[PDB]
């Protein structure tokens, strides 16, 4: 009773069409290459082959539209969970400097209904901190959120 509407499919065909320059229904390493170069990156042939191999489920050396539909689904699913984590990081990082301090984390925990001492909060930071600055940056934040 669901998965994809005609309209989503139509928009996924538009995207496929940008890459499939000659309209044969497949994207080759060299078509991938033409699109990347247009975006200011010039990958070597070996780099292009690793990107296709990643996506090529049947091993025929090219990406058809079912294969691109699979890819696009995994990717946007992933882009959603990254949006969530970036959003939760910017509410904690009250001054926007890239780093959650102990004062910032304690203030947000109190608005979440948890009145924590500075010792409690220092312990929370200490478990998550990797570079030893006593702040949580985004990388340390994601590594804690995805599992301790
Ligand atoms: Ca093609
Ligand atoms: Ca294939
Ligand atoms: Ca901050
Ligand atoms: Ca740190």
């Amino acid at each position: 009773a669901e998965q994809l509407t005609e309209e989503q499919i139509a928009e996924f065909k538009e995207a496929f069409a940008l890459f499939d320059k000659d309209g044969d229904g497949t994207i080759t390493t060299k078509e991938l290459g033409t699109v990347m170069r247009s975006l200011g990156q010039n990958p070597t042939e070996a780099e292009l082959q690793d990107m296709i191999n990643e996506v090529d489920a049947d091993g025929n050396g090219t990406i058809d539209f079912p294969e691109f539909l699979s890819l696009m689904a995994r990717k946007m699913k992933e882009q959603d969970s990254e949006e969530e984590l970036i959003e939760a990081f910017k509410v904690f990082d009250r001054d926007g400097n890239g780093l959650i301090s102990a004062a910032e984390l304690r203030h947000v925990m109190t608005n979440l209904g948890e009145k924590l001492t500075d010792d409690e909060v220092d312990e929370m930071i200490r478990e998550a901190d990797i570079d030893g600055d006593g702040h949580i940056n985004y990388e340390e934040f994601v590594r804690m959120m995805v599992s301790k």
